[PDB]
C-alpha cells in the first residue's frame, strides 16, 4: 500500500508537528493519513523513550475497522496495539491497560469516565491524539468533553506536557452563519475546540484525488412551462369531452385514484385501474367496451400532454397523427369515427399553434443550449438522457436529429456498450432498485425514476420544476461555497496571527466553563 501523492501532502504538517485538521473527502484514505502520523510520530522519540498515541472513533464500526488495521500494521513493528470498547471486560481497570500499550483504540465516551474518576489523572501520559469525525468536538460531545481538560491544563499553566492533536473530517461545518464572515469565525471555533494550528486540505494534488474518490458535481437547474400553452387547453378540453362521453353511461366512474391530473403519470395510473375494472348483460357489456375505448383515447391524449410539455408540440402532435391513423388501420368502429372527427375538428388549430415560434418550450431550450455549452468544451463527451416516459425518448430523439443547431450529438435510444453514440436517451422503471450510469454527463430531465450512480471532469444536471427542490439545493451550494473560502482564506494567515486568534476563544470559551 503505497502511499498516494495526495495523503503524503496532508500527513507533512503533523509530521512537523503542528496540531491539525485534516479536512479531505470520505473514503480517501483520512485514517491511513493518521496512521502515516502516528508511525513517523513514534519513530520521533530517543531510546529509552516511548511515546504514547490515542485514536478516538466516533462509531463501533470505525472503532473495529481501525483496532483491526493498527494492530496488525504495528505490532509487527513492536510496538503494543490494544482497542479498548464500552463492551469492556470491566476486571482490568484502563490505566493499566493505557500504561500496557503503545498504541490504544478509543470510544471517547471510555475515556471521559476515567479522568473524573481520577484513575487516568492527566491527558499528558498521550503524545499523539486522533479524533476521527473532529467536526464532533463541540456541544458537551466526549471529543468536547475531553478537550476541555487538555485545555485547562493547557492554559491554567502550570501546565504539564500536552500531546499533538489531529483531528479528521470531511466537513467541518458553518453551523449557523448566515454569513463568509460569520462562517469564519465558526470554523475557528472548532479549531480553537481541536487546538488546531493548521487545516489541510489537498491543494497540489486535486488531479490524482479526483481519481481516487469519484465525485460528479452536481448542478441543479429551474425549467419554466410556456406562459401561453394553447396546445394543452384545446387537448384537455377534447378530454374533457371524452371523459364527459364516459361518465354518461357509468354513473359511478370512481376508482381508488384521486385528484387525477391532465398531462400527469398519475392520470396514467386512473386510466390504467379504470381499464382493468373493464377487463372484468348487453349494457352491461356495451358500456364495459364503451369505457374501454374512452380510456385508451384519454391515455393518447395524456400522453401526448407530457410530450408537449417536455418537448416540442410537433412531437406532441405527430403521437397523435400516427394513434388516428392506426385507429383507421383497424376496423372502424362507429365510436372511433366519432372520437377521430372530433380530433380533426381541431386539428388545424392544433397545427396553427404548433407552428408558432413563439409556442416552443422552455425547457427545451434550456436543455439545448446546456448540451451545447457542454460540448463545446469537450467534444468527446458522452452523455445519459433520462426523461419521464417512452414517448417522450422517441420525441426528444427526433428533435436532436433534426436540430441542426444539435448536429454533433448522434443520439441513441436506451456501458460503453455502443460507441457510435455520444448521447443516450432513456428512461426507466420506478423501483426501490437503482440504475448505474457510466457516462461523463447525465441529464436527469425532469427524471422521478429510481435514484441513478455515476460511474467512471464529469457532471450531472438535474433539471425539474420544483421550486423547492431548487432553494434548498442553492443553500447548500451556499453553505458549501462559505466554507471553502474561509478554509482558503485562513489558510493565508501567519500561524503567529491565527495562534492569538485561537488563544482569545479558548481564554473566553474557559471562564464561561469556569
Amino acid at each position: 500500500f503505497k502511499p498516494r501523492n495526495y495523503q503524503l501532502e496532508l500527513a507533512l504538517p503533523a509530521m512537523k508537528g503542528k496540531n491539525t485538521i485534516i479536512c479531505a473527502p470520505t473514503g480517501c484514505g483520512k485514517t491511513f493519513v493518521s496512521l502515516l502520523i502516528c508511525e513517523h510520530h513514534l519513530k520521533k522519540f530517543p531510546q529509552g523513550q516511548k511515546g504514547k498515541v490515542v485514536f478516538f472513533a466516533n462509531q463501533i464500526p470505525v472503532y473495529e475497522q481501525q483496532k483491526s488495521v493498527f494492530s496488525k500494521y504495528f505490532e509487527r513493528h513492536g510496538y503494543r496495539v490494544t482497542g479498548i470498547s464500552g463492551a469492556t471486560a470491566e476486571n482490568v481497570p484502563v490505566e493499566q491497560i493505557v500504561e500496557n500499550n503503545d498504541i490504544i483504540i478509543l470510544t471517547p465516551q471510555i475515556l471521559v469516565n476515567n479522568l473524573k474518576k481520577g484513575t487516568i489523572p492527566s491527558l499528558s501520559i498521550f503524545t499523539l491524539m486522533i479524533f476521527d469525525e473532529c467536526h464532533n468536538t463541540s456541544k458537551q460531545h466526549p471529543y468536547n468533553m475531553i478537550m476541555f481538560n487538555y485545555l485547562d491544563q493547557k492554559l491554567g499553566g502550570s501546565s504539564g506536557p500536552l500531546p499533538q492533536v489531529i483531528g479528521l473530517t470531511a466537513s467541518v461545518g458553518v453551523g449557523d452563519a448566515k454569513n463568509t464572515d460569520e462562517a469564519l469565525d465558526y470554523i475557528c471555533k472548532l479549531c480553537a475546540s481541536l487546538d488546531a494550528s493548521v487545516i489541510a486540505t489537498v491543494k497540489h494534488n486535486l488531479e490524482e484525488l479526483e481519481q481516487v474518490v469519484y465525485k460528479p458535481q452536481k448542478f441543479f437547474r429551474k425549467v419554466e412551462s410556456r406562459i401561453s400553452d394553447k396546445f394543452k387547453y384545446i387537448i384537455a378540453q377534447l378530454m374533457r369531452d371524452t371523459e364527459s362521453l364516459a361518465k354518461r353511461i357509468c354513473k359511478d366512474l370512481e376508482s381508488q385514484i384521486q385528484n387525477r391530473e391532465f398531462g400527469t403519470q398519475k392520470y396514467e395510473q386512473w386510466i390504467v385501474t379504470v381499464q382493468k375494472a373493464c377487463m372484468v348483460k348487453d349494457e352491461e357489456s356495451r358500456i364495459c367496451k364503451a369505457l374501454f375505448l374512452y380510456t385508451s383515447h384519454l391515455r393518447k391524449y395524456n400522453d401526448a400532454l407530457i410530450i408537449s410539455e417536455h418537448a416540442r408540440m410537433k412531437d406532441a402532435l405527430d403521437y397523435l397523427k400516427d394513434f388516428f391513423s392506426n385507429v383507421r388501420a383497424a376496423g372502424f368502429d362507429e365510436i372511433e369515427q366519432d372520437l377521430t372527427q372530433r380530433f380533426e375538428e381541431k386539428l388545424q388549430e392544433l397545427e396553427s399553434v404548433s407552428r408558432d415560434p413563439s409556442n416552443e418550450n422552455p425547457k427545451l431550450e434550456d436543455l439545448c443550449f446546456i448540451l451545447q455549452e457542454e460540448y463545446h468544451l469537450n467534444p468527446e463527451t458522452i452523455t445519459i438522457l433520462f426523461v419521464k416516459t417512452r414517448a417522450l425518448v422517441d420525441a426528444l430523439k427526433n428533435w436532436i436529429e433534426g436540430n441542426p443547431k444539435l448536429s454533433f450529438l448522434k443520439p441513441g435510444i436506451l456501458f460503453k456498450a455502443s460507441g457510435d453514440h455520444n448521447i443516450l436517451i432513456a428512461t426507466s422503471v420506478a423501483d426501490e432498485g437503482i440504475d448505474i450510469a457510466q457516462c461523463n454527463l447525465v441529464i436527469l430531465y425532469e427524471y422521478v425514476g429510481n435514484v441513478i450512480k455515476m460511474i467512471q471532469g464529469s457532471k450531472c444536471f438535474l433539471l425539474t420544476s420544483n421550486a423547492g427542490v431548487i432553494e434548498k439545493e442553492q443553500i447548500n451550494m451556499y453553505k458549501e461555497k462559505m466554507m471553502n473560502d474561509s478554509i482558503l482564506r485562513l489558510q493565508t494567515w501567519d500561524e503567529a496571527v491565527f495562534r492569538e486568534k485561537i488563544l482569545h476563544i479558548q481564554t473566553h470559551e474557559k471562564f464561561i466553563r469556569d
